[PDB]
């Protein structure tokens, strides 16, 4: 018996290196039964969902892997995959990563999150709803991950100060304790979906919708934020409900206020940096939003259609950050001839923009963009779509419940940019194929691949809460199933109600064919 | 008094007035290729100025092409990772590879064991180094590699003005050298193949030039401008305490200890990663490149498969009488290479930059600004064959410090030959000339990629790069036109026609 246990812990113990040696090898028989370049390409998709979803190597290097595999494989030249990695979604990506990196620089989010915690109030059902609206619209422009990391010692010390009798008092001491800590990371993860940089996954979306579907344009920041942002409070909404109805039974007060007094005054008085970067980052979302919101003709309508883009005006507005003073000019530093001539400093310097943006998930999203590229050029997805003829008869509204279900069973597994780049072909080509919207299942599967509330593994913001201390996976898993079942529902119904008149997804578009 | 105040912002000031000064020009030409030509010259400037971070001036292109009308956001975009920044990228990690497990530190020792820390010695012996590999390889790869030789020693002569303009010096004599040592050979560099091509194709007559030809005709060019480089590189940086610098180096180099498992895996594959490049396409016998589709291969993907490796390769030595002893800790290993230590110390920045740069070639390219430059060029056919080629020789010496060899050379080659046919002039006399010259990019990141991979360090400012980029230029263009006027002429045969 305990030779079996031995075993069974030695081969885990070397799980990456035999999985990764194992996994070609299993996969094999994939080239043979399928033609060459279809079968080729399709040996190359699963080896990265594997290598993804196993995590045997890192995320970033597994994207990598088409420019090692399509050339050799004959699927795409090396001069055409090595482009697909800074598609102008990744500039996107990377324009919203430094205004977020300024964001956090000069401690913008702290003042934000602490003065909207001041507004909701102390009780325990407002302070649970105003910490997760404030994680939710805090991680619209910054990274679910450092909102989570920020917003939990605020909860720490929030409850540190409220808790400084039997078995009822405690007992709702903990259950308190639990509510808070886990509706950090729940809150994080729906608010990034309300915007396209909010979360990688609608990236993703963007720029394997651009590669399949290249006369697509429907889908940009004004319009993804117009459709997601009611969709995110709604839900947000919900889990708030959900999460006081099971853990908070839906003086301490005045010493909470208090503390929470003494957090935000110790940011100090508001500092000129703030205001430049506070105003910076309205301009950045205000002109992404009017760029083109489809029924009022945005300002890229008066310059050349077809050229202007998100990506654009987002490196137009980060590229401030990168001169702009961070100290307010006076006009008597001319006149002053003894007054010091000390070199003033930009509002960001590029040092710190390099050690605070993630370059590997810039590089994930280069990857599945080639590999859609990939997949498309190679025949992958018409083969594909030919062998999904069984599935020709299921109701639009029916494959999309089910396709958010299965997207957001495995996003519990996986990570939610992995997830979706395997997935969003296959969504593609089961729409093709029912001669539906092809936005009205992709989109689903992208809102849906976030839906990763029951594990510690499911997403990072999930780890850090599990890191806490004071959380068990049980709890998770009861509120994480209750979780997905309304984000489900709640997605149904954005998809079938509202997104509609949005993306136009009545009307079976002309350029899908 | 106010030239101080007015000094002190001078980031300010010309990142404002820059392009109220570059006004004119949007109306001076074409306006597809006025536009075009102003972002390339306000580029440029902020460059040389430092307004921006190199990498913000590099972005500047996502802003202006689809502003202006020159270029679709789609379109620029794609530009910043075409497959050269593959082969950076895999070089980079694989310098950070060695590096973090010391096997920069026991070559670097080795290195001055048998050479000696004497000044200008390591300068001179690594820049005829870089010269001698990038003979047969492409300059980007052979400055890939170079660079983590040259941080290697850099580093560990060094364990204060001197300190840096050392370092400074030996920076830049990589990307230099390599250039210097590419334009030697057919093979060294792809303008002299795209040369061969465009002469095959326009006089399939002409077949005077060929590797034997090529090589006694630019073999004492590269020596020449190699020794006039290196005098003036060190020169212009840098110029028993010497048995104690032996001795010290000798004892730390025996207390660096055996040589670990880890660092003889870096080192087997960074020699595999060389021997693949080498090897993956020679044009004087085939590579393995030749079992593939023609063309889908390129350096990327032997950089990014060999890299691959350091991500996934223990980097302990493994036994197989782990599985056996079960009372053993089941500890997991680490491998060669963590991706959070190599985004740590990866240089993102100038990825950016190479990308910028790309985007102006494509630019240019697109706006009409080359082909209007080609145009424009013209009336030089008024003048003595010898004035017309020195002419030749700088203008593409000064067009190359913006556009890439490949991208200058295509553009100018057909202009080249057809201005030798209209001028009644042998048409080798401009073809090698401009062939040359199109390597000679000294003062630029932009110029040539090899600038940029100098540049990864970040000590390096452009300000002495364009310093020593002006003499450069000028030494070579002198040498070039010397080459061309004394024994090209009976090399090629080009002095009748
Ligand atoms: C750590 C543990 C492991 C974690 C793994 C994480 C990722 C798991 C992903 C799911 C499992 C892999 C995908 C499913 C199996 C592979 C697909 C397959 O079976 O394809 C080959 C098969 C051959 O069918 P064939 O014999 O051609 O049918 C007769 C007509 N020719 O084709 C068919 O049967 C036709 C129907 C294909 C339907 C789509 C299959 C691929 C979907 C993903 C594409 C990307
Ligand atoms: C794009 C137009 C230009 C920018 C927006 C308009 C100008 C706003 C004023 C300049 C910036 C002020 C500093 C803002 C800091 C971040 C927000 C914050 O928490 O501010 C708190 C502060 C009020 O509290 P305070 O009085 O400072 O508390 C201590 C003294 N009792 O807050 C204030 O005093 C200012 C409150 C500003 C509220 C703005 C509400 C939204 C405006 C439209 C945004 C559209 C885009 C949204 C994305
Ligand atoms: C290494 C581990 C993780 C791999 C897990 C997935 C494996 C078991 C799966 C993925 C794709 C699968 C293959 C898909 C298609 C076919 C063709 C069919 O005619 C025979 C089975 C065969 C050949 C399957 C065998 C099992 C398979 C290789
Ligand atoms: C000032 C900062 C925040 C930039 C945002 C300004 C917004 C409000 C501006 C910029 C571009 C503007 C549009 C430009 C052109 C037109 C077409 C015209 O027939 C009706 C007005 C309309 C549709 C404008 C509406 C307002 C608009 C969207
Ligand atoms: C727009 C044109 C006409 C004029 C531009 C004037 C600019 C360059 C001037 C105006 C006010 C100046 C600032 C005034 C005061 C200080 C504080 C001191 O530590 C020097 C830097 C700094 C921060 C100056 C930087 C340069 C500055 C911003
Ligand atoms: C949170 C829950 C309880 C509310 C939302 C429930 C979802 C599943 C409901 C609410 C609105 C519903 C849609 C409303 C109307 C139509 C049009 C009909 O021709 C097909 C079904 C379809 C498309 C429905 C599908 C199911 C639907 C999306
Ligand atoms: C920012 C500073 C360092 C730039 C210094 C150089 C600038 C001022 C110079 C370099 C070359 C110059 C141009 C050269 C030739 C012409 C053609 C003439 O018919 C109008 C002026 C115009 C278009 C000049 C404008 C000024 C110019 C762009
Ligand atoms: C340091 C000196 C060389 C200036 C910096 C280089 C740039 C900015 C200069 C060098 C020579 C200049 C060119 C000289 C002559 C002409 C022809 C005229 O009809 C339009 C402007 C144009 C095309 C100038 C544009 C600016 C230019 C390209
Ligand atoms: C020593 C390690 C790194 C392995 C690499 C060895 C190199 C030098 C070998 C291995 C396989 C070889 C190739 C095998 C087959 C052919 C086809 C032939 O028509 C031309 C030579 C060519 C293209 C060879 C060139 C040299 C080659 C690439
Ligand atoms: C190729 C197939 C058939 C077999 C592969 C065996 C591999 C996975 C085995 C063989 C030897 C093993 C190593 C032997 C010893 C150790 C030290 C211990 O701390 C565990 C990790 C490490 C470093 C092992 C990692 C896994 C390993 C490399
Ligand atoms: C800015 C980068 C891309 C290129 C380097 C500067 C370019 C634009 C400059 C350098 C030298 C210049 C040439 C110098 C002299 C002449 C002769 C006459 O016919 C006017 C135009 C023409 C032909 C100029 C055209 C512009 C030119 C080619
Ligand atoms: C170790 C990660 C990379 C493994 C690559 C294996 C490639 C195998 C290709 C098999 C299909 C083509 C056969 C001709
Ligand atoms: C480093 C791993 C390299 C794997 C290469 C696999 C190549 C498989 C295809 C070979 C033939 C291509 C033309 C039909
Ligand atoms: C009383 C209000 C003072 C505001 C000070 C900060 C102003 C910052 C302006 C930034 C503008 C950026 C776009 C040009
Ligand atoms: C239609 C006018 C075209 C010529 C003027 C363009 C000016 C662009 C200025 C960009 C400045 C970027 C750095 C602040
Ligand atoms: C942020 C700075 C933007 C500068 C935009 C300059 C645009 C110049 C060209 C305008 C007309 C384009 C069509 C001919
Ligand atoms: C690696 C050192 C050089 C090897 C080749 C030397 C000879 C030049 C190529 C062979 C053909 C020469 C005539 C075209
Ligand atoms: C040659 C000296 C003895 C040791 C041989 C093995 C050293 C490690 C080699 C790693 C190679 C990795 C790529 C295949
Ligand atoms: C710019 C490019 C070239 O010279 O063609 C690179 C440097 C190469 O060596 O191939
Ligand atoms: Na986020
Ligand atoms: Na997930």
């Amino acid at each position: 018996m305990a030779a079996l246990a031995a075993a069974a812990k030695k081969v885990w113990s070397a799980r990456r290196l035999l999985v990764l040696l194992f996994t070609p090898l299993a996969l094999l028989p994939v080239v043979f039964a399928l033609p060459p370049k279809e079968g080729r390409c399709l040996f190359v998709i699963l080896l990265m969902a594997v290598y993804w979803c196993t995590e045997a190597l890192p995320l970033s290097v597994t994207a990598l892997l088409p420019i090692v595999l399509f050339p050799f494989m004959g699927i795409l030249p090396s001069n055409k995959v090595c482009p697909q990695y800074f598609l102008d979604t990744n500039f996107l990506f990377l324009s919203g990563l430094i205004m977020a990196s300024a964001i956090e620089e000069w401690n913008l989010h702290r003042r934000i999150a602490l003065k909207i915690l001041m507004l909701v109030g102390v009780q325990p059902a407002r302070l649970i709803l105003g910490m997760m609206v404030t994680t939710s619209f805090l991680s619209m422009w910054l990274s679910n991950t450092a909102s989570t990391a920020m917003m939990l010692p605020i909860a720490n010390a929030i409850l540190k100060s409220l808790f400084g009798d039997s078995r009822k008092e405690d007992e709702y001491r903990r259950n308190i304790w639990k509510g808070f800590l886990i509706s950090i990371p729940y809150s994080a993860s729906i608010g990034g979906t309300a915007t396209l940089t909010g979360t990688a996954p609608n990236l993703i979306l963007l720029g394997q919708l651009k590669s399949f579907f290249p006369q697509c344009d429907v889908v940009n920041f004004g319009s993804w934020f117009i459709f997601a942002f009611p969709l995110m409070l709604l839900f947000l909404l919900a889990g708030w409900l959900w999460i006081s109805f099971l853990y908070g039974g839906l003086n301490a007060e005045d010493r909470a206020r208090a503390v929470i007094r003494e957090e935000y005054q110790n940011l100090g008085p508001i500092k000129f940096a703030e205001q430049a970067v506070f105003i910076l980052f309205c301009m950045f979302a205000i002109l992404l939003f009017t760029r083109d919101p489809k029924f009022i003709p945005g300002w890229a309508s008066l310059f050349n259609p077809g050229f202007l883009s998100d990506a654009v005006t987002g490196v137009a507005i980060v590229t401030i950050l990168f001169f702009f003073p961070s100290q307010r000019p006076s006009l008597k530093w001319w006149f002053d001839f003894k007054a010091p001539n000390t070199e003033t400093e930009p509002l960001l310097t590029w040092k710190k923009a390099q050690e605070t943006v993630p370059w590997n998930i810039i590089l994930l999203l280069g990857g599945g963009f080639a590999m859609a590229k990939g997949c498309e050029e190679s025949g992958l997805s018409v083969w594909i779509g030919g062998q999904l003829h069984p599935l020709e008869n299921v109701p639009p509204a029916l494959a999309v419940l089910l396709i958010t279900v299965v997207i957001a069973f495995f996003t519990e597994f996986a990570s939610n940019t992995a997830t979706i780049i395997i997935f969003l072909p296959v969504l593609a080509e089961l729409a093709i194929r029912l001669r539906v919207h092809p936005l009205y299942l992709m989109i689903p599967g992208t809102v849906g691949c976030s839906f990763a509330f029951m594990l510690p593994v499911s997403t990072p913001p999930n780890s850090i809460a599990f890191a806490s201390g004071h959380l068990l996976v049980k709890d998770m898993v009861r509120t994480g199933l209750l979780m997905n079942l309304m984000g489900v529902l709640l997605l149904s119904l954005a998809m079938n109600t509202w997104a509609q008149t949005i993306f136009q997804l009545g009307t079976f578009p002309d350029w899908a064919d």
